[PDB]
């Protein structure tokens, strides 16, 4: 709490605590050599079901370049397939492991970031979080 | 409309705040991940890829591509490490301090002003009281 003592602007902590969320993600997906990053890519697929690395790259706001390399490695393990149009989607393996992924990880980062957060500071930060997306 | 979890919640803000960076930014043809490197040299100084890599959570290998650009752009210089030799420490070109010294200007006032326009002045000051709560 060097932190209530000095005024940090709101971009800077919304930084901050993603990278918080992403250091504990890491830390409970280790059990499947899957990175936050990797967890996210494949979430962004199962939700478009099928997407090109283009429409991805714009989805998820990162390098194509980058992607492509991402893209390498989750066909590689099973987790996605490349599919004649490029369009990425997973496979039916890499669909079971965004599925135990959430299921594995849930609950838990919840209670980890919410740990020094009173119930009703919960319900606060959800909610004015929320107020900034639209 | 429903109820999404915190860390979800994190996400979507921070990918709303990197997409507004990017667009900000685009003038610079400089995206928000490459200023978040300009801006993690300038308070290091001088720093390792393999440290800054370590402060950034990035592939190393990622890392050595984005420094590749910023270097061709002349944002970034490459040194002769005094403890390696065998290796190299970065830090900002003169060029380089002038946009990563303009980070306060854009997350502390126009970035901050598109994300905060839905909120009030003590919703602001509440949410941000918040996400320091959670940084413990």
């Amino acid at each position: 709490s060097d932190l209530f003592n000095e005024i940090i602007p709101l971009g800077r902590l919304i930084h901050m605590v993603n990278q918080k969320k992403d250091r504990l993600l890491n830390e409970y997906l280790s059990p499947l050599d899957i990175t936050a990053a990797q967890f996210k890519v494949l979430s962004s697929i199962r939700s478009a079901a099928s997407i090109t690395p283009v429409e991805l790259k714009k989805v998820l706001s990162v390098d194509l370049g980058a992607l492509t390399r991402m893209l390498d490695r989750l066909v590689s393990k099973g987790w996605v397939e490349r599919l004649p149009n490029v369009l990425v989607k997973l496979t039916t393996g890499g669909a079971a492991i965004s599925e135990q992924s959430h299921q594995l990880v849930g609950q838990d980062l919840h209670q980890e970031l919410t740990k020094n957060l009173t119930a009703d500071e919960v319900a606060t930060l959800e909610y004015l979080l929320k107020k900034v997306l639209p």
